[PDB]
């Protein structure tokens, strides 16, 4: 069967991380809060047997993923802390976010406020300006991968999809994997780049505003002939300036969506209540944002 071990040593840093609680399933992987034995600091470990990593294609994916978190360090991305093996199992070390991610936050609250919005999206954008800024393109954000730590911070995580534009004007032409907010390009593999973020950025937004995503449907291949057709609608009872937003984010021409850059200036933030912090009542309560308690 293979077991993994109840304590995980790292012979190069010579750290040993006690492993903990269970957390779930992330793809290959097996995840759990493991804890250092001197520092006691707690991590979230990503452990993966080398058994499901026989084809050299496998492993080269999971070499690029560390090799690209293991280069960035951001307030809204997750801390990536280390990686290490034995001759059984790939372990990560990344950073625990105790709240978990926006997909359960999603489950729990379906539609957000407005200014709840805001706040996830800022922090969702300014973690992508700063991976676009370092030639990095993530390739599947969503809210299972946009974490929450205990101050609902967001950070972005999982970057098996991500790629690192390595020449200006590089349009990849390959994508292995599936992402959950596709954008057009890929679909009709036309070759893609960083637009592909924003687009998923787009559907973000649309998923946090309106309580289910843009393109959904029962099949697969009926959500992406939608994405072709740029087949979605906006509620009525979402504000113009947001559904503005996401328009213009959520358009088949990639060269038509604002960059990363510009998103922050729009009227969608600059002219609408940013929280500066979101109490833990956010999980369960929708939040009324009063001026004063009683
Ligand atoms: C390390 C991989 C990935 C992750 C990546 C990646 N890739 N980057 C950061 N992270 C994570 C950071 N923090 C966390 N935090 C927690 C996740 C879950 C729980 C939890 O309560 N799970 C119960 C679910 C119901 N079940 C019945 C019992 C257990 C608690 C957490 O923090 C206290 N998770 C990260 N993930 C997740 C992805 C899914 C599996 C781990
Ligand atoms: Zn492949």
């Amino acid at each position: 069967a293979k077991e993994i071990p109840e304590v995980l040593v790292d012979p190069r840093s010579r750290r040993r991380y006690v492993r903990g609680r269970f957390l779930g399933k992330g793809g290959f992987a097996k995840c759990f809060e493991i804890s250092d034995a001197d520092t006691k600091e707690v991590f979230a470990g990503k452990i993966v047997p080398k058994s499901l990593l026989l084809k050299p294609h496998q492993r080269e994916k999971m070499s690029m993923e560390i090799s690209i978190h293991r280069s960035l360090a951001h307030q809204h991305v997750v801390g990536f802390h280390g990686f290490f093996e034995d001759n059984d199992f790939v372990f990560v070390v990344l950073e625990l976010c105790r709240r978990r991610s926006l997909l359960e936050l999603h489950k729990r609250r379906k539609a957000l406020t407005e200014p709840e919005a805001r706040y996830y999206l800022r922090q969702i954008v300014l973690g992508c300006q700063y991976l676009h800024r370092n030639r990095v393109i993530h390739r599947d954000l969503k809210l299972g991968n946009l974490f929450l730590n205990e101050d609902l911070e967001v950070k972005i995580g999982d970057f098996g999809l991500a790629t690192k534009v390595e020449y200006d004007g590089e349009r990849k032409k390959v994508l292995c994997g599936t992402p959950n907010y596709i954008a057009p390009e890929v679909l009709s593999k036309k070759g893609h780049s960083f637009e592909v973020d924003v687009w998923s950025i787009g559907c973000i937004m649309y998923t946090l505003l309106v309580g289910k995503p843009p393109f959904e449907t029962s099949c697969l291949k009926e959500t992406y002939l939608r994405i072709k057709k740029n087949e979605y609608s906006i509620p009525k009872h979402i504000n113009p300036v947001a559904a503005s937003l996401i328009q213009k984010m959520l358009q088949t021409d990639p060269t038509a969506r604002p960059t990363i850059n510009e998103l922050l200036n729009d009227e969608f933030f600059t002219s609408g209540y940013i929280p500066a912090r979101l109490p833990i009542t956010c999980l369960t309560i929708p939040p009324r944002f009063s001026i004063a308690p009683s």
